[PDB]
């Protein structure tokens, strides 16, 4: 509360550690489906269902211009890759399996890098 504050965790590598996870997820072979925007005047459906779209590469934009303020809206953007497929694909499909695979990846990242 005012002038009572828990002690400092060191947040001054996030930026970094964030930008190479979003590496390994960018580089990941399962990572085609989410590498770009759906397009969306191709894939029917899409804009109306999927009502937050979110991709690497616009995860990457944001990352680089400073749009992330802290390392919890970067983690919401990425579970939002998965559960935006997940919303959309069959978990028996190459896309939806693709990205359960993806999912498992980034949690086991980000807890053995920050947890």
């Amino acid at each position: 509360s005012m002038s009572v504050k828990k002690p400092k965790r060191d947040d001054s590598k996030d930026l970094a550690l964030c930008s190479m996870i979003l590496t390994e997820m960018e580089t990941h072979e399962d990572a085609w489906p989410f590498l770009l925007p759906v397009n969306l005047k191709l894939v029917p459906g899409y804009k109306k269902v999927i009502k937050k779209p979110m991709d690497f590469s616009t995860i990457r934009e944001k990352l680089s211009s400073g749009q992330y303020p802290n390392l919890e809206t970067f983690a919401l953007d990425v579970r939002l890759v998965f559960d935006n497929c997940e919303t959309f694909n069959e978990d028996d499909s190459d896309i939806g399996r693709a990205g359960h695979n993806m999912r498992k990846y980034f949690e086991k990242k980000w807890t053995d890098t920050f947890k």
